DNA sequence: AATAAAAGGAAGTGGG
DNA sequence: TCCCACTTCCTTTTA
C-alpha cells in the first residue's frame, strides 16, 4: 500500500486537490494545507487506505508526525506548512 | 469561552 | 517473533 509522504506528494504533482493542499516553494518541498478544505484531503487518504474509521487531519498529521525522524517529512515553523526532504522528492 | 494548530505517549492493526 | 507503517485513542499546550 502507498505510503502517506508519497500520496501527498503524488496530490501535489497531479494537481487533483489543489484547494487543499499546494506548493509553497516546491524547489525546497515546502508544502502547505488548507485551513477549511484539509479534512477532505484526509478522508481521502483514509478511504485510498481502507482504514476501519474515518481518517481526520489530526490523525493524518500524528502519521506526519513520526516522519521527523527519519526524516521524510518534516514540520515548518509555519501554519500548516511540511517539508519533503532532498531524497523524497528526488526518488 | 470558541476555535484551531500542534505535540506526543501509548496501545491497536497490517502485512510481512 | 517481532518489525513495518501507520491508526486510533486520549490528553496537553499554545495561539
Ligand atoms: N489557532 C491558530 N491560529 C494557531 C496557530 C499556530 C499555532 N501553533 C501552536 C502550537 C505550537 C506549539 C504547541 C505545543 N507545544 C507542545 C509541547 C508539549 C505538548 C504536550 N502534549 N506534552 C503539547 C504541545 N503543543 Se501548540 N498552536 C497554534 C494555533
Amino acid at each position: 500500500k502507498i505510503r502517506l509522504y508519497q500520496f501527498l506528494l503524488d496530490l501535489l504533482r497531479s494537481g487533483d486537490m489543489k484547494d487543499s493542499i499546494w506548493w509553497v516553494d516546491k524547489d525546497k518541498g515546502t508544502f502547505q494545507f488548507s485551513s477549511k478544505h484539509k479534512e477532505a484531503l484526509a478522508h481521502r487518504w483514509g478511504i485510498q487506505k481502507g482504514n476501519r474509521k474515518k481518517m481526520t487531519y489530526q490523525k493524518m498529521a500524528r502519521a506526519l508526525r513520526n516522519y521527523g525522524k527519519t526524516g521524510e517529512v518534516k514540520k515548518v515553523k509555519k501554519k500548516l506548512t511540511y517539508q519533503f526532504s532532498g531524497e523524497v522528492l528526488g526518488r
